[PDB]
């Protein structure tokens, strides 16, 4: 073992920049939904338009995930990072010019650009950790990278409600507030893109790890994504895990998208409290993910922990469903915290379970399949729950999510694995 491995400080920068601009991307995913009523009033559109603003992120991932993976594998890390940062910045700039009562389509175009950016952004963490960090720091680097996107989602929940008060009567003030938010986002994105261009190197001068040294020394042989996908689908346990992970992530996405509508249904003039509830959910989910990772480190068992977390998530969802309409915000906070805790704690455990089931196949293809299933389930759940809430109230959509979570529990139980 003589790879001449060395560790460079640049790796930290490579992480930071990424964890920054990825964060910004997340902030742009949920900025509209959290104050969806305000934008609906401003643009004179329906809630479905604001829901589609969030759902374009999910729609763009499925068709572009695998071509993006091929581009990353061939061209390298720097091109992917530049594409993601530049697309995010361009989307923010386009949104900056969409502040008018009749310019919704401009904001939709900007959101589509950010959606295309997300495709490059999402899969970067593991590659960055492997390329730039040593064996003892890969897991921590990847965890920090994903927590960056989670924190971006939390900030997207918290900030827009405060930045833009619901001053429907005064259109000029509302336009000024929207312009301020968009310009701030655009400035941050531009700065992050400039930093990525200046400092985001392709790879360190020397390999960080012996495994990375071997990977760089010998180019990978030609591989087919379609063959790997076909082989993965033949594995029934992996298909079941895909379905359950997609169901859980789609439920989380639907809850995030429609949280403002559900809270506004029973609480009037509480957009700031809705943003606080969303941030509490996201932070509790981050804590649950960290605790679940440590728990899995302590005990290697995957099936039992995954099933327990799924059942706890279902219980929390039921409690939130039957406590939303109690007309007390504190119970909403507590229920959202518990639900987010369990929901987000499930995801890393499911991902590790997936990689364990599909060890022979590449991690990238399984990651892409899991993310695509998550996006598809998110779109379906968002549409169904939004229609139910508009027609029969939030309780109908929440019960729909509860039933889907129960189905996910049953599917998780059926999984067969010796891990
Ligand atoms: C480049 C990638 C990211 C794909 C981008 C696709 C979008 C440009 C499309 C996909 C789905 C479309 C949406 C599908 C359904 C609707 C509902 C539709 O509502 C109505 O026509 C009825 C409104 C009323 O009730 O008065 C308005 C357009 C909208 C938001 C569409 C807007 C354009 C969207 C977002
Ligand atoms: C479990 C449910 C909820 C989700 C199921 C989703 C999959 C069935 C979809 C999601 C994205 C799809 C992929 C999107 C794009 C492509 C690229 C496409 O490329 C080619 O035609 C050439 C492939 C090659 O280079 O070998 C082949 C199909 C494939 C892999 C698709 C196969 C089917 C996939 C994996
Ligand atoms: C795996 C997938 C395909 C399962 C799909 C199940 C749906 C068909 C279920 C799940 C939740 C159900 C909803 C749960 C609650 C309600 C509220 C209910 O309200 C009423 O008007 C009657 C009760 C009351 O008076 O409050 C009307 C039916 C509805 C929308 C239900 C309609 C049927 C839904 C969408």
């Amino acid at each position: 073992p003589l790879p001449l491995t060395a560790l460079s400080p640049r790796r930290f920068v490579v992480l930071l920049i990424f964890s920054l601009y990825s964060l910004v991307n997340a902030f742009q995913w949920i900025q509209y939904s959290i104050i969806s009523n305000v934008f609906e009033g401003f643009y004179g559109v329906t809630l479905l338009h604001i829901d589609w603003l969030s759902m374009v992120y999910m729609l763009a991932y499925v068709p572009l995930i695998f071509p993006a993976t091929w581009l990353l594998d061939t061209r390298g890390l720097r091109l992917t990072a530049l594409l993601g940062s530049g697309l995010n910045c361009l989307g923010a700039w386009i949104k900056c010019g969409s502040v008018q009562q009749h310019l919704f389509w401009v904001t939709m175009l900007g959101q589509c650009l950010c959606s295309v950016a997300q495709v490059f952004i999402l899969g970067l963490p593991s590659r960055i950790a492997s390329v730039w960090f040593g064996p003892k720091e890969v897991s921590t680097a990847c965890a920090t990278a994903v927590l960056g996107n989670q924190l971006g989602t939390a900030v997207g929940f918290l900030l827009p409600p405060v930045l833009v008060p619901n001053t429907q009567n005064d259109t000029n003030l509302l336009a000024c507030n929207i312009s301020t938010m968009f310009y701030g986002t655009s400035a941050v994105a531009t700065l992050l893109f400039i930093l990525t261009a200046i400092a985001f190197k392709e790879k360190p001068r020397y390999p960080p790890s012996q495994a990375q040294a071997a990977l760089q020394d010998s180019p990978p042989e030609e591989y087919s994504y379609k063959k790997s996908i076909r082989n993965l689908f033949k594995n029934i346990p992996f298909v079941l895990l895909l379905i359950t992970y997609g169901i859980m992530t789609g439920a989380f996405y639907s809850v995030s998208t429609l949280l403002n509508q559900m809270i506004l249904t029973y609480y009037e003039g509480e957009e700031v409290n809705a943003g606080r509830i969303g941030l509490t959910l996201v932070v509790a989910g981050m804590v649950g993910s960290i605790l679940c990772g440590l728990w899995l480190d302590y005990t290697k068992t995957y099936k039992q922990t995954t099933l327990i977390v799924y059942i706890l998530s279902f219980i929390g969802m039921v409690i939130f469903t039957f406590t939303l309409d109690l007309r007390y915000i504190i119970i909403v906070f507590v229920t959202g915290g518990v639900l987010g805790f369990f929901m987000t704690g499930y995801l890393p455990l499911g991902f590790e379970f997936a990689v364990e089931i599909t060890y022979p196949e590449s991690e990238g293809t399984s990651s892409g399949l899991l993310n695509a299933s998550a996006q598809i389930f998110g779109i379906l759940f968002t549409l169904a729950q939004g229609k139910l809430t508009s027609d029969y109230g939030p309780k109908a959509g929440n019960i729909f999510l509860c039933v889907w979570m129960f189905i996910g529990i049953i599917l998780t139980a059926l999984i067969k694995s010796d891990l």
